[PDB]
């Protein structure tokens, strides 16, 4: 994978695939090029037997600053109305359509700035660990747009109703400890311990049977959407499907 | 707005409209008259450009003691059966039908007693700050009625499952700090600073583009009800709708 | 009369409080197909017993319940025809949540010790829960190479945050009573020495309520989480009116 | 003489509510919307009205939204005015009407286009004239179905037929509206009133509160699973017993 | 033998076809609390009976069922404790649709005559239905001052168009078998003289199929109506893999 | 587009892109390769201004006989466990994930055999017109398979509850007139008139503003899933969004 993508790096060791957003000069802002490369990364890693767990993280200071505004407006304005359809679909494709129900377990390792559009893949990742020193913010409101793509849903799934509305409406920033207290991530630790803690967690997930872990994590995310009576059928079907596979 | 309504007061100061429930002798219990006047207040303020943020509060020691089921069972019992349908519709109309998806940002400023039916507008308001000294309760059950109107849903949206069932089933009261801990409100502060803290927040909200703020807060409340694939469609529609309406 | 009535469960009723005691303590009250059929009979019987006003579900010995008796499950399943599995899963759901979640009487889980795996379904079906600080919880399924079966994942979804649920489901790590309470899985964790007293105090409070009203309030809350505000205007007023009919 | 744009003629418990801008094919202006809110709130509490029949003056039922009038009011003001105008349209067209306390019958005497679909389907039952023409012309005017039109189609007309009429904007007659399930029955115009009154009288026989429970219960049950409906529908049954 | 096992129902198996015959012909097979309890036992028993591959539900005498036995129901509810109403409603739902709608074996309603009111719930819970042209249907509840109880309105929602459902629910008018088939309430209407033959042909067709596969298919279809396309991708492939595992 | 793909052809005439499943010797059975090519086809045509409406049809006798189960099992048997995830994803990607909410109008022109897995793209297409002579079936069940992918939901969306269970449970076949009567397609005409009738419809759709038509048809499909109150919000948002992008 060395040198394979312009805007993303993948480094695999001991079954742990670190997927590293790599536009550090622009705080790993997600451009249309980054979106297309991330789809290719996820599809490729899915079928790579050396990858048992994915860890999503950022190069340099940022996790991701969110959408690349220049690069989106560059691409979008250079085409017909229908190019916007494609650009938005590419963003969704890696950020959650492939990632939320990904076949392998996924951990967001939030090393620094996590803003705006970054909240979609943050929550699509199964588990998340951040640095205390990381800063989070839904600044869209201060830029004059509401949260785009699945950002508001990412917050609804993880953070309480009052707290989500406060951060969305005010655009105020919050650090790692607060992110963990609100439920946006699993834990926050000093940046110096972030990689070690994340790796200990990844190792734990690697000890599980991947088909069973997949049934468990997909079953949980989907059951939130279903009634108890629906889930009787659905959750036993997931159990039987795991026994088959 | 001086003297315009019997049971409510509106005072606007510098973009912030304080809407003050004003039956302090009855702890601001929500009578059919108050429900009709509150509809009129919300519809009026929606169209008044002087009002950029609405703060809902109570006169005197209460925020609101809940429904005036007294006056309710007065009008109902001495009227035709179908009168009840009108009274209940009027209650929902201001308490959440208009309020939950209100075009302007809203803050509940809970200065004291908040019981029973008051939970519906409390949660319909986008944000909420209460006094530590405030007392909350779903005392419904101790009077032999389950929570009426949208009260149980207001709890479901903001407070966890176990804690909601505890308060609904026991009817036990709790204070402002507990309300903040449970997630029913955003923050609890001493009554002496309640107004300052509320005004600070309202100023933050007043500075945002109102059409964009409306898209953000409505989109969030709605997206709770929809799957991620539904929301891809809905949230991008709200984003595009915001662009159109802002311009 | 309940002495010696059931092999795997005991029922002891005093002062309106029916303690339902899972009783296979040598197998840490693992839930076998016999126990599931007995628990169906227990719940149907207690429903119509005028001496029982509130049910408290608890375990004999050190355990609350270690979960599905998978040995006894697979033993019979491997033995008999394919459809036997349908009956065993039906009987497990029947008591664990189909009867229990919307049970006509108030229910409290009193979690005295180990609560693993399949235990989580009745744990969350019970309206309220109090556990001992010493109790250990875990979703050990994943380490036994199966995902959570029956309604366990929904039980966690209803009561514990998205990240925390995924963490315990995916890792299979155990946690104690204080953590269960912090996470929202139960209402409160206290020392085992105080567990019965605290549970009885709560049960007494629930017994002071009109049962029909309590049933309306508790069912209404559980169901309202699934409905939109507009749907709930209809549904919750219908529960209010139904309560007023039934008395 | 109470309303500019609507007439109400009550006769033997049957309240005919007549959209009355025949020069404009009873196009639904913001004025008409505001008056229709007052009509429904007023008739709800009028003991003399047992069933509502919604119909139109002149040749039309309704040609749908009055775009001229709408823009008129909308261009005269700030963005927030549009929020109010859209709320007023929904308030009578379905928010009050779909779950109205009394039974409602749409009596579709003629042209029914566009925005007219929402109150058409909000009314419990509908009888149209064979001679009546229906259409979702929105698409031919460069807008998608606004307000609740698409949902009104979804509730009553099959997936393929709905998408066909929405996408093409093709017109269809009364017999076709009945075949597709948009209305209950289509009859020649000469018999329309007589058939509608017979139905209305049948409805007037029933206990109003029981009928309300039945009507509302059905509409709502479509949205709920079987397990949810066990709870909800018995609650409606018990509420009906209480209210009489 | 099932001969004389139940007071209000008979069961007879013809090489894999279990005919289940509501048997109170003097009452047009009105469904009493006893009948509900016996049907629960029947369905449970037949589920586990390897001699039974398809169930055919039909009525003794002239009727299929005239619906709820209101007289007997009111008798028992009036004389019993308040909570007896809960039990009775639970037992009616238990066989009518909770067990029957997602039954492990294929089910066919063979509607030989009168089908009113409450009989619509098990009519629609049965997978397929064939009726006699001479049969009469109605929801004449409304004429006796009762809206449709139990799952009647949902059974109509699932099978009959919106306008037609409302018409019959609101007017209480009867319709015959051919109109029942035209509206989608049943699959087919045939002269009563050919009813048993046509039903047997259908049942023996279903007996060709692998039972586990047929169960996956029919349950999958009924459930998928409640789910979005994206949810169904997950759900329907899980039912396919579950079918593979279990046969 | 000549010769661009192995299993599919695309021929555009005056705004109408005919997308032709092209494995006639296997009655256009949908193999993993065909799935991948259809994804590329759909993504390509979405961005091609020359294509205003898509018509999905089959080469030879069949529309599609359904999933190529032989090829599917060969690949799943030989590949790693996780390959089954990918193959299933790719099937869904073109059959309905891209297709059901496609940016352009779509019409299924069902010229012949339509079985099993075929039902998903048939219903994902906005409209559908079939030949009277066409034969449809969910004969999965006779092979010991319940309907896979979205087939059961495609049925639920278009055909009534009873008729759907009947055909799913029995595996019996039905022809084009019956398909139209049940609501599975919009219309059935003799095969000799099928193309003409399809083209006339496609031309009508080409008259419309593409962005408005997209808002209309997407709004309809999505509104079936939402309550009236939810739809007040959603459908007005789709209206406003259309006026923006128009």
């Amino acid at each position: 994978y060395e040198g394979r993508w312009k805007t993303v790096k993948v480094e695999i060791e001991d079954g742990i695939a670190f997927v590293i957003l790599n536009r550090p000069e622009k705080r790993n802002a997600m451009s249309p090029t980054l979106n297309r490369e991330m789809i290719d990364v996820l599809e490729t890693l899915e079928q790579d037997p050396a990858a048992g767990v994915l860890v999503l993280t950022g190069a340099g200071e940022a996790w991701t600053a969110g959408m690349d505004l220049k690069e989106y407006f560059r691409e979008v304005d250079a085409g017909p109305e229908i190019l916007q359809e494609k650009i938005r679909r590419e963003a969704s494709q890696w950020q959650w359509k492939l990632l939320r129900m990904y076949a392998k377990p996924t951990i967001a390792m939030v090393n620094g700035w996590c803003f705006g559009g970054g909240f979609s893949p943050l929550v699509a990742c199964d588990l998340a660990i951040c640095a205390d020193e990381a800063t989070f913010g839904l600044s869209e409101i201060n830029w004059g747009i509401p949260p785009g793509n699945l950002v508001s849903k990412a917050m609804a799934d993880t953070v309480g109703h009052r707290q989500s509305l406060y951060y969305i409406m005010t655009g105020k920033t919050f650090g790692g400890q607060k992110a963990a207290e609100m439920g946006l991530v699993n834990e926050s630790v000093p940046l110096a311990q972030l990689r070690e803690v994340t790796i200990e967690l990844a190792r734990n997930l690697l000890e599980k049977n991947p088909v069973v872990l997949r049934a468990a994590k997909h079953g949980f995310k989907r059951c939130r959407e279903l009634t108890w009576e629906q889930n009787e059928d659905y959750l036993y079907a997931k159990l039987d499907q795991s026994r088959l596979l």
